[PDB]
């Protein structure tokens, strides 16, 4: 075994390029698919064959199914493995994806897993071209993932099509889930009334040996699944073998591939992602920027990411060194449900576990930090989320930006980008197959750290500055300095912006979740009041001009005054 008990060693001299939001990721994926020569391997939790990779759409030349069919007509063998949902309630419809991809061309061989009944899934997102170029991250080739820095809530207006999201691509996930995926070009929600839900995710492309290692992981999964069924054992799904016979503009770093696999998903057991996360947190010296879909830690819960975060914060406090922890989580889990009624079942469980990790209970980060340092915890940790506003139907509307990213940034020199959420199913390895990459910088660039000269890594500094600029209003506030991420002035500005934006959004939209609804009865009486956005739209619009960025403080006090199914499915 290699470092972090990983099947792959660190790969110095690796060309890697990061992507924020789905637009650039899909553009690079399409361009790489166009340049493919022999093989394309695809790993997805949900694949939409009819998704458009480049927008606005004026032709079918950039559709995933069309591009795969055209490349297969050139002699390229397209091996795809997909995840099969336990119940059809999960609207991925793996059967339709399999059937369409197979009907495209004989060279497109698609297999699905698991076949037996289990609580666990395949959450990995991977696309390998010629075993030389590997795209990974949290971005599936699925509906609603495509987005940009604008995070548009409206799409109202094929060679003259102005729609960025066509049919099933335009969706508000919490309002209504996908239905009837077999009809792609047909809207299931009204664009004129229901705003879209912005999507935020981070991916990365790696060139060279790490791509070969990701191809090796795909090959191991393919051969394991081949020797796991009857119809898949035929030569109609030939064996795949690796090769080590050894490009968009990126950066030269050192990239190590990490994964979470078990005997049910792959042939071996590995949990290198958890080890990498714990080592990066423990060895972090200045700051930790965490952007993850789920934050379930602080051992019902077994992973110890939160424990290491607490230990590092306490050690920084005792040693008296400057240290900031930025945590960004989506405001509500990615499920359909009415938050006015208090949410659904999965949403309630995920919120309960997240609040247990963060503030509720005695194992929570906030409780231990409080018992150690009083109210000083606000100077070391900052939990926030994203929300945006726009105009629709003559009135201001607002919606959270769903944080599907899985990224950790340490000291502007180390970056973990993957598909593994911070939860037991993705980090323990025993449950779900996940992929990630640890990227360390060998080339530095001048910057500031607590007011001192700091040789920050180019890749990590670029990623962190882009994240801060998008989260804040850098394009509208050119005076803000994003070079120093740990200093007192910048942290104070960050917290002030978060609190101000949360207050403004609550005042204007009366949105949920919020700290003004601490009980279910207060929540029920709170939704009876019509928000000012629909009362005096000019006044709310004038007030909203004070909103800077999309950052809003996380509602740690939402619903705070409140056995044949295991509790580990929502952890
Ligand atoms: C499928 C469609 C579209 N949906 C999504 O894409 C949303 C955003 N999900 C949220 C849950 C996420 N997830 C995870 O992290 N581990 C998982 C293990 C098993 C299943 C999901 C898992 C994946 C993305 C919402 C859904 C209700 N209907």
């Amino acid at each position: 075994l290699h470092r972090h008990d990983s099947y792959a060693p660190p790969r110095p001299g690796t060309l890697a390029r990061w992507f924020v939001n789905g637009a650039g990721y899909f553009a690079a994926v399409a361009d790489a698919i166009l340049r493919a020569q022999e093989e394309i391997f695809i790993t997805d939790w949900w694949l939409s064959p009819e998704v458009y990779l480049k927008r606005p759409a004026h032709s079918d030349d950039w559709r995933l199914d069309i591009m795969l069919k055209r490349k297969a007509e050139e002699g390229v063998r397209v091996s795809i493995l997909l995840f099969k949902e336990v119940e059809l309630a999960l609207g991925i419809n793996s059967g339709y994806s399999k059937r369409a991809l197979m009907l495209l061309h004989p060279n497109i061989k698609v297999m699905r897993h698991p076949d037996q009944v289990t609580l666990w899934a395949h959450h990995e997102k991977l696309l390998v071209v010629d075993q030389v170029v590997a795209f990974l991250g949290g971005l599936d080739l699925a509906y609603g993932r495509w987005d940009d820095l604008h995070y548009r809530l409206t799409d109202l207006g094929l060679s003259h099509n102005q729609f960025f999201w066509l049919g099933k691509d335009y969706s508000n996930l919490i309002t209504k889930d996908w239905v009837q995926l077999d009809r792609p070009f047909e809207d299931f929600i009204d664009r004129e009334t229901t705003p879209r839900m912005p999507w935020r995710d981070v991916g990365v492309v790696v060139h060279g040996l790490p791509a070969r290692d990701l191809a090796r992981h795909f090959i191991q999964r393919w051969n394991f699944t081949k020797t796991t069924k009857a119809k898949y054992k035929t030569p109609t799904y030939p064996y795949l073998l690796p090769k080590s016979t050894s490009l968009p503009g990126g950066q030269c770093t050192t990239v190590q591939v990490l994964r979470s696999v078990d005997r049910w998903s792959a042939g071996t057991l590995e949990n290198s992602i958890l080890n990498a996360y714990l080592h990066t947190i423990r060895e972090s010296q200045h700051f930790l920027y965490i952007e993850n879909q789920f934050f379930i830690s602080c051992s019902t819960v077994l992973n110890k990411v939160g424990d290491e975060i607490v230990d590092r914060i306490l050690k920084a406090h005792k040693q008296g060194w400057c240290y900031r922890v930025y945590v960004l989580l989506p405001l509500l889990p990615g499920f359909e449900g009415d938050i006015s009624t208090g949410g659904g079942n999965s949403i309630q469980a995920i919120l309960h576990f997240t609040y247990r990790t963060l503030c509720r209970g005695e194992y929570s980060i906030l409780h231990r930090l409080k018992a150690a340092m009083g109210t000083a915890w606000r100077d070391y940790i900052s939990i926030c989320g994203l929300r945006t506003h726009g105009e629709l139907g003559g009135h201001p509307v607002s919606e959270l930006i769903y944080i599907h990213s899985k990224v950790l940034i340490a000291d502007d020199r180390t970056v973990i980008i993957g598909s593994a959420n911070i939860n037991d199913r993705s980090l323990l390895g025993k449950r779900d197959s996940e992929l990630a990459v640890l990227i360390e910088d060998t080339e530095t660039e001048p910057s500031l750290m607590n007011g001192a000269e700091y040789q920050a890594g180019r890749f990590a500094l670029s990623l962190r500055k882009h994240c801060f600029g998008v989260i804040l209003g850098a394009n509208t506030r050119p005076d803000l300095d994003l070079r120093d991420p740990i200093c007192d002035d910048f942290f104070q500005l960050w917290q002030d912006m978060a609190e101000s934006n949360a207050n403004i959004y609550e005042q204007i939209f009366r949105c949920l979740p919020s700290n003004a609804t601490r009980s279910l009865r207060t929540l029920r009486e709170y939704v009876a009041v019509e928000p000012l956005a629909t009362v005096s739209p000019p006044l709310a619009r004038s007030e909203l001009t004070q909103v800077q960025g999309h950052l809003v403080h996380f509602p740690l006090k939402f619903l705070e005054d409140e056995g044949m199914i295991p509790l580990e499915v929502w952890t």
